[PDB]
């Protein structure tokens, strides 16, 4: 009841820290600690990285859901690149008996919260006027964790074929934009009330949703639970790579 498993993922070792991280979060470790392996470790380079990657967390989460399932809680400690965190909460997609924490980079223990109280706020900036029945995709920049300036996003030339885009920002923008729980779970409200159902409103006839990130580890694992699957749109996620710019990781998409 105040039982928890732990689920470790870093495929970028404090897993001796998370046991008492559930202590202060009115839980204590139950003894099954599910760790994530970091298959492809070695081939970060090439373009395959994220297929191989990705096939390798759902053949590994696959094995795991009967014991993962029977657990009362599951603490995650999941830090990689925001591609693969997204993709891992859409393999758990269970925002109930599921707790997603956060590293900082300061303190005694690296993943417990820094506050239990809102401590950002998160807003939406829109580059369009109106919405329309014709564009089928909207370009989304998350700029939480440091401001990505819009000559950075892939940009069509002509007017006729540009992208409407939206930008979710915070107040506080930073490593520490999340300090709580509470600051994520209002982020997710943002994220799915002002930013994912309002684009379908606007345009609906949206069939993409291409997302560039620059966000703290919490913020893109709870997003891919709060995916649904075959319900929302394909969220195409982009990654910032030296010295080329964002480029095309994976897709979350309904079958
Ligand atoms: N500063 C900055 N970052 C940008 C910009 N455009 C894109 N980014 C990408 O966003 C991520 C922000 O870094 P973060 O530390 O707040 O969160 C990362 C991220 O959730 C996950 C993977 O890291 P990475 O692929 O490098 O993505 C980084 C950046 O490239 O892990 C988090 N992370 C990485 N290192 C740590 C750490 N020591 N402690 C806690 N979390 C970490 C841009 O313009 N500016």
């Amino acid at each position: 009841a105040i039982k928890s498993s732990i689920l470790s993922f870093n495929s970028i070792n404090e897993e001796a820290e998370f046991p008492k991280v559930l202590l202060f979060n009115d839980n204590y470790f139950d003894g099954n600690i599910y760790r994530i392996n970091n298959a492809l470790s070695g081939i970060e380079h090439d373009p395959m990285y994220y297929d191989l990657m990705c096939q390798s967390m759902k053949q590994q989460i696959e094995k795991i859901k009967i014991p993962l399932n029977s657990s009362e809680t599951i603490s995650v400690f999941a830090i990689a690149p925001q591609p693969l965190l997204l993709y891992l909460g859409y393999l758990l997609n269970d925002e109930t008996n599921i707790k997603i924490y956060q590293r900082f980079r300061t303190g005694n223990l690296k993943w417990n919260w820094e506050s239990s109280e809102i401590t950002n706020n998160f807003y939406v900036e829109q580059l369009y006027t109106d919405g329309n029945e014709i564009d089928t995709e909207v370009n989304l920049i998350l700029s939480l964790s440091a401001e990505i300036s819009l000559d950075r996003i892939p940009t069509f030339s002509n007017q006729e074929y540009k992208v409407p885009t939206l930008i979710l920002r915070s107040d506080r923008q930073g490593f520490d934009a999340i300090k709580s729980n509470e600051d994520v779970n209002e982020y997710i409200s943002v994220f799915r009330n002002l930013v994912v159902e309002k684009i379908r409103n606007d345009f609906p006839n949206l069939k993409c949703i291409n997302i560039f990130p620059a966000t703290p580890v919490s913020v893109p694992v709870r997003m891919g639970m709060n995916y649904q699957k075959n319900i929302d749109v394909e969220w195409k996620i982009f990654n910032q790579q030296t010295n080329v710019g964002f480029i095309y990781s994976l897709s979350l998409k309904g079958e």
